[PDB]
């Protein structure tokens, strides 16, 4: 079994870096922005304006978080080709090389007196995160024995969320996230990539990719022997043999085929809109600008309350793993969307009514926590399950590629536009999210069937 824990450890490390990179921009903002100002002052000359014009600064710092989503977008198309050509292990190793390059470019921003280097570093780390999000679930679910596949499935979520929380707690003013040690945060996100790069080559290749694609038999037999610790593994090998034959029985569809194929259309629309529901809900607005939101809202020590948001995220992800197994699929999405809309309305009421009673700033805090909480029940995991259960073994690759691309593009939209929207509208930002949620809730209530424990024949015939 040891081989199994080691391999899952490497995959989880990749996922944990994904989480770190998602969450590490919320706390250091007011410091990182300052650096930009300083650098932008140094390149003007004698008659300069003595300050970076606010618009230029807001746009630079918004790019510095949307470029990550651009990296993910470019990933979503590539997840398949490298997986098929190199495999799972080799893809992750090349991926770690790209990760080190991107993070190193991130961390050397201060010395270079350049804000382009950090933007490019975010692009590279975004491509990393896209590929590793694509390639960790595949591998862990690939190797894990039949019974434990469900349990090892959720390790990716715990990993990502713990990574986010670690990033948020390392951005405090007493800890790394300070005036002169912020780039070392980005160096830190470099660091675990080396540990994974030096640990993985001591782990086995996915038997399924070694049998179904490469046609190889003996190496797969050795890998199974060295993974499961069984005297005889004939049954599993035969099962994958018939799996290869079934895959040959119905070859997968190309992306354009899926897009233009009438029969597989309506489920494709459901997948796309559920991803848009996960993202345009506004969760990434919280994960990226919690500190800014709180400081606007009258909180005393915004970084601490952001840590609170991260801890709520972790706790309710644990609850989600322990609950989703016994609740349904549409039901949890509905409940999460409704709770999130209510929490956004409460946030708007708290911001609007802050002047009249300052001691109500605390209310804002709880609202956001509720928000995050109600996101990790309904719209956090459920969209991916619904995407999985709406498609047979044939067209899953293309369907997942489309869902992921839509997810990343909507993430870019929210991450780039939140600053401008908040500046323009003011305390009303969250009202907008509330409206979206309600809108989407309508859709989800009356357009997505319940897929829990429902036969693929029943699912398809329902449409
Ligand atoms: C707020 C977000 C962050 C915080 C996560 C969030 C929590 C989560 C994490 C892991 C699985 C399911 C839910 N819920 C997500 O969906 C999350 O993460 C992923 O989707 C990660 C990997 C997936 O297995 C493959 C798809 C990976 C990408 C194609 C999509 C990534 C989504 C992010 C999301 O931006
Ligand atoms: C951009 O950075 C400069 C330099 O720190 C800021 O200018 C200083 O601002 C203070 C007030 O906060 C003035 O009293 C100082 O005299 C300014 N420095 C100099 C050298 O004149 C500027 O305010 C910053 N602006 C933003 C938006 O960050």
């Amino acid at each position: 079994t040891g081989t199994l824990v080691l391999a899952v450890f490497s995959a989880v490390l990749g996922s944990l870096q994904f989480g770190y990179n998602i969450g590490v921009i919320n706390a250091p903002q007011k410091v990182i922005e300052q650096s930009y100002n300083e650098t932008w002052l140094g390149r003007q000359g004698p008659e300069g304006p003595s300050s970076i014009p606010p618009g230029t600064l807001t746009t630079l710092w918004a790019l510095s978080v949307a470029i990550f989503s651009v990296g993910g977008m470019i990933s979503s198309f590539l997840i398949g080709i490298i997986s098929q050509w190199l495999g799972r292990k080799r893809a992750m190793l090349v991926n770690n090389v790209l990760a080190v390059l991107g993070g190193s470019l991130m961390g050397l921003a201060n010395a270079a007196a350049s804000y382009e280097m950090l933007i490019l570093g975010r692009f590279l780390i975004g491509a990393y995160s896209g590929l590793t999000s694509g390639l960790v679930p595949m591998y862990v679910g690939e190797i894990a024995p039949t019974h434990l596949r469900g349990a090892l499935g959720t390790l990716n979520q715990l990993a990502i969320v713990i990574g986010i929380l670690i990033a948020q707690v390392l951005g405090l003013e007493s800890l790394l996230g300070t005036a002169s040690l912020w780039p070392l945060l980005l160096g830190l996100t470099v660091l675990p990539a080396l540990l994974q790069l030096v640990l993985l080559p001591f782990c086995p290749e996915s038997p399924r990719y070694l049998y179904i694609i490469q046609n190889l038999e003996g190496p797969a037999r050795k890998s199974l022997k060295r993974l499961t610790g069984w005297a005889d593994v004939s049954g599993v090998l035969a099962e994958l043999k018939d799996e290869k034959r079934k895959l040959e029985r119905e070859r997968p569809l190309s992306l354009l085929q899926l897009l233009g194929s009438r029969t597989h259309r309506q489920p494709l629309i459901i997948a796309v809109v559920l991803q848009l529901s996960q993202q345009l809900s506004g969760i990434n607005a919280v994960f990226y600008y919690s500190t800014s939101i709180f400081e606007t809202a009258g909180v005393g020590q915004p970084a601490y309350a952001t840590i609170g948001a991260g801890v709520v995220n972790t706790v309710f992800t644990l609850v989600s793993v322990l609950l989703v197994e016994r609740a349904g699929r549409r039901t949890l999405h509905l409940l999460g969307l409704a709770g999130m809309c209510g929490c956004a309305i409460l946030m708007t009421v708290a911001l609007l009514l802050l002047e009249r009673v300052p001691a109500m700033s605390y209310v804002s805090i709880v609202a956001i926590f509720g928000f995050v909480a109600f996101f990790e029940i309904g719209p956090g995991p459920i969209p991916w399950f619904i995407v999985a259960e709406l498609f047979s073994q044939g067209p899953r690759p293309a369907a997942m590629a489309v869902a992921g691309f839509s997810n990343w593009t909507s993430n870019f939209i929210i991450g780039m536009g939140f600053q401008y929207v908040a500046e323009a509208m003011g305390p009303y930002v969250f009202l907008l999210f509330a409206v979206l949620l309600l809108g989407f809730f309508i859709f989800t209530f009356l357009r997505v069937p319940e897929t829990r424990g429902r036969t693929f024949d029943q699912i398809s015939a329902a449409f």
